[PDB]
Order: C-alpha cells, then structure tokens, then sequence
C-alpha cells in the first residue's frame, strides 16, 4: 500500500468524491495526518458516540441514570430498530439504549436518547459547552443521513470530530467510569467491528462507530493501534461519490491499510 496521503488522494480519484481524514494520537492529541480536516462532512451514525457522551455527562451530574428504564410506543419507532422493536412491552434502560444505538446502530434507540438531551439543539449546545464550535446536529434519525450537497445540517469536520472524541474519552470532562463506558460501547460494535477485526493483522486494537448516508456518504470514527493498544483516533468521512457501498468500504479499508503499513510517523 502507498503512503497514507497518497492513498487518500487515490481514493478521491477512484471514487470521484471528497474524503476527509484525521489521524490523531489519543493520549496527546498530536495530529499526524490531516486531509480536508476543516471541511464539512455529514456525521451520519457516527454522531451516536457524541450523543452517548452527552448522556454520560448527564449521568455524571446526577440528572440521568443508565439504569433508568424508558418505556416507548410502536409509533415512536423509525426505520431500523433491531433491538428497540423487541422491547415494546418491557422498555429499555438508558444504558441499554446507548448500547443499542452504538453497537447495533439502532435508530429508534438513538432518537429516544436524543430527546433526553434536548434534541438536536440540545446536543449541539452540549458540543458548544465542551468547546466544539463547528459540529452541529439539526435533525433526527433517519433524516440526518440525507447528505444534501452543500447542506451544513448534521455535519462535523474531521478535525472537530477527532478533538471532540478525544475530549469525551480522555479529558476528564466525563467521570472515569463514564469514559470507560463510552470506550467499551465502541469496542462492542456488533456490526462493522467483528468484520474489521477479521481482516486486521494480529495485534491491532480496534473500536469504532461507522455510518452511511445518501449520495455516497460513508464514514468511521475509530480507535486503532498496534501492540493491542488504542493508540490513535482515526476519523474518515466520504461524501458526494456515486460509488457502490462495496467500493466505498474498500477505499476506507485501503486508507486503513496504508496507515497500518506506514504506522511509524
Ligand atoms: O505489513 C503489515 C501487514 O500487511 C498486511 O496486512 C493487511 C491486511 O491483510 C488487510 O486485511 C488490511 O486491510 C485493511 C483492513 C482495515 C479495515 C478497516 C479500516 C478502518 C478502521 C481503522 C481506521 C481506518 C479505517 O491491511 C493490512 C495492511 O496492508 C499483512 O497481511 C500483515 O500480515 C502485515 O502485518
Ligand atoms: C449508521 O450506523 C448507518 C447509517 C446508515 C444509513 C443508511 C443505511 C445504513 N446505515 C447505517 N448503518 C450501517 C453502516 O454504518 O454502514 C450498519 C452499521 C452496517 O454497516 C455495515 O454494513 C458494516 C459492514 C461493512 C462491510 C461489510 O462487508 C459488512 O458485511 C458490513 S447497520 O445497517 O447494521
């Protein structure tokens, strides 16, 4: 595989789309690779990690409990609710909803949690409170995945997302237990995680949240590193490409391969 930046360029050429990427040291925030890092990209499902960070902040403040059971109705469900559609009779705890949203990409679980933090406006205010003045959520699932060209709604930038993930996982803004919980939810991805692990060389740590949208939108926020350690945050977003989902997955994997083969930088 070629050098990271060269592979990223090759992906834009082959996809006819825009790629946004940041590779950052998790412990210190040192930026290693940055491509279109300040350009906007739809967050898609990756917003769910920030959402659960806002939920954990409420738990830390005593305004929420992960144990609290929420009962909802069938009319509250939106498209793709693999876990939440199974609990119309018994409900789900707040903690279970975050696990469903992050590890199973459950859209209704995400909307139920979004309401608890004040909706899109409330989550955006949370972002502003932790110092992210760029990322914004404006809609609910599943409209937030629309990815209209030039639409600033429901977007982030690679640099803003990486910094925000770092703040939530390591800056001590969240309690130790909350930081550990957010990390574990990413480690527990039941969809993309297992497949990625199957193709990663032995010894590489992976935790992640992936997302997809219209007009070729595709992305992943991940923790990756050799020696079975979460050494770096890697954020990759793709937008405005007419390519098949398989090809978008392949290009993202190719950028990861370039990072793995040229890790010491
Ligand atoms: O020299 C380094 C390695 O080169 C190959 O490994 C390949 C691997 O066989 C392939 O399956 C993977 O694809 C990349 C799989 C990455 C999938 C997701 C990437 C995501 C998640 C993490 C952040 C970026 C995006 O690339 C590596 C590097 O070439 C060899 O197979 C392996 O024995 C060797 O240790
Ligand atoms: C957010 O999670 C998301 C947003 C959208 C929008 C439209 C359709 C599907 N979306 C998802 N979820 C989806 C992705 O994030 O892509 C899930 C998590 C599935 O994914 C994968 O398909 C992961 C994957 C990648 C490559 C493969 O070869 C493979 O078998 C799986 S969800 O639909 O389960």
């Amino acid at each position: 595989s070629p050098q990271p930046l060269e592979q990223i360029k090759l992906s834009e050429s082959q996809l006819s789309g825009r790629v946004g990427m940041i590779e950052m040291d998790l412990a210190s925030g040192r930026t290693l690779t940055a491509w279109r890092a300040d350009e906007r990209f739809p967050m898609m499902s990756t917003f769910k990690v920030v959402l659960c960070g806002a939920v954990l902040a409420r738990v830390d403040a005593g305004d929420e409990q992960l144990e609290r059971k929420i009962h909802y109705r069938q009319q509250d469900l939106v498209d793709y609710s693999p876990v939440s559609e199974k609990h119309l009779a018994d409900g789900m705890t707040v903690g279970e909803l975050c696990a469903a949203a992050i590890t199973m990409s459950d859209n209704s679980a995400a909307n139920l949690l979004l309401a608890t933090v004040g909706g899109p406006a409330g989550l955006t205010a949370f972002l502003r409170q932790i110092g992210d003045n760029v990322t914004r959520l404006d809609r609910w699932e599943t409209e937030l995945n629309e990815a209209l060209p030039g639409d600033a709604r429901d977007t982030t930038t690679p640099a803003s997302m990486a910094a925000t993930l770092r703040k939530l996982l390591t800056s001590q803004r969240l309690s130790a237990r909350s930081q550990r919980q957010l990390l574990q939810w990413m480690v527990d991805d039941r969809v993309a995680g297992p497949l990625i692990r199957s193709v990663l060389p032995a010894g590489w740590f992976i935790a992640d949240k992936t997302g997809a949208g219209e007009r070729g939108a595709r992305g992943i926020v991940a923790l990756l590193g050799p020696n079975n350690k979460a050494e770096r945050i890697v954020v990759i977003y793709l937008r405005d490409t007419p390519a098949s989902m398989a090809e978008r997955n392949q290009q993202i994997a190719g950028i990861g391969a370039a990072l793995i083969e040229h890790w010491q930088r």
